[PDB]
């Protein structure tokens, strides 16, 4: 049932942490941040050229976060991969360590601070998010085996809550083509080699055989199938990882008490969506859009929904409607009790969203954080 003594499960739509010996159960909320870098050519979380890694985790904790989503790529989780872009004078305890050992040290320190860690297989290579969970040189079996290896190693850390199976399944062509051309993910189209709802079952089952105490976080696709996407006016304008419209008729066939649906949702800094125009009713039109793309998965179907990424520059060098967008999204999360999320990102070096930290890697954006701090309380 668990190698750590801790078992994570969904009851109703709320995540619980269960101590299996004592029987004790506590509902947890994830107030999270993404700290990226393990999925990149750096092979390490970013910012260690300016900061000490432990000081970073203390800063994250000081702001009330209790969860980190940790993106990784295949190479960072293999022994011997060398990280790039570390200041060793600021990080002397990291001299000699390869990418995997720094991942371990960061997870163990997070657990010491009571911070839960969600592992996110973000990229198969270390350059960009592939639309599918395999490539010409890296098969679905290779993807699964890598998850199995990750789950064997990191399932022994009590604070790791589970596996976000593949970051942002999406399409690289337009519909109606994208449904059949084999280049992108689908959901409910029928082909198990493209249908993320079938692939998530295959990958999730394998993980749960080796880490039965983990949760399985399953993101949306960008497009699903034509009947579902055509059923809603904004059905073709969901984000990568953000279309969960096919959950109702095509649910992932995994145990409900182990499954979390994890949509990504963004504002005008990422893409100038037509519904971000006032001409189309922004921002008061957003609760219905969110509700259709993903929110009904909790509010109508009662599954656990954790927002895996959301963020934006909040008016600092980007589109100033982002301020209105983030405020409205937090208002809606508070009203609808979506209390579990991971902000994108802690890092400032995200080109279309910036981060909680400013470009000095030290000072936070006070306004952007003050809005987020409303979800925390």
């Amino acid at each position: 049932q668990t190698p750590t003594g801790i078992y994570y499960e969904v009851r109703g739509d709320t995540i619980y942490m269960i101590n299996v010996t004592s029987g004790e159960e506590t509902p947890i909320h994830l107030f999270g941040v993404n700290w990226f870098g393990f999925e990149t050519p750096n092979h390490v979380v970013h910012g260690l050229w300016k900061r000490n890694w432990e000081d970073m985790l203390l800063q994250i904790k000081s702001l009330g976060f209790n969860a980190i989503r940790l993106p990784f790529c295949t190479e960072s989780v293999k022994p011997g991969t060398q990280p790039i872009g570390i200041d060793y004078s600021k990080n002397p305890d990291l001299r000699g360590l390869d990418s995997l050992q720094i991942m371990e040290k960061i997870i163990k320190k997070a657990g010491d601070l009571g911070i839960f860690v969600l592992l996110d297989y973000h990229r198969i290579g270390c350059t960009h998010i592939e639309p599918l969970w395999y490539t010409e040189d890296f098969s679905e079996e290779d993807f699964i085996n890598t998850w199995i290896e990750v789950a064997k190693r990191f399932g022994k850390y009590w604070n790791v809550i589970g596996a976000d199976l593949k970051n942002e399944p999406h399409s690289v062509t337009s519909p109606p083509a994208a449904y059949t051309d084999g280049t992108g993910a689908t959901w409910g189209m029928g082909n198990p080699a493209t249908d993320w709802n079938l692939a998530a079952e295959r990958i999730g089952k394998a993980i749960l055989k080796v880490a039965p105490h983990w949760l399985i976080f399953v993101e949306g696709t960008q497009f699903t199938n034509p009947k579902t996407d055509s059923s809603y006016k904004w059905g073709y304008n969901a984000w990568w990882g953000g279309n969960l419209m096919a959950v109702k008729d095509y649910p992932v066939n995994l145990p409900k008490n182990k499954l979390v649906y994890s949509p990504h949702v963004y504002g005008p800094d990422v893409y100038n969506q037509p519904y971000f125009g006032p001409a189309k009713g922004f921002p008061d039109n957003l609760p219905d859009i969110w509700y259709h793309h993903f929110g009904y998965v909790k509010l109508e179907l009662g599954y656990s929904v954790v927002i895996g990424e959301f963020g934006g520059k909040y008016g600092h060098g980007g589109d100033p409607r982002d301020v209105i967008w983030q405020n409205k999204l937090v208002d809606w999360m508070i009203e609808n009790k979506f209390c579990d999320f991971f902000y994108w990102s802690w890092n400032p070096d995200s080109g279309d969203t910036g981060g909680i930290l400013q470009d000095d890697w030290t000072t936070i954006w006070e306004d952007k954080y003050n809005n987020l701090k409303r979800l925390m309380d």
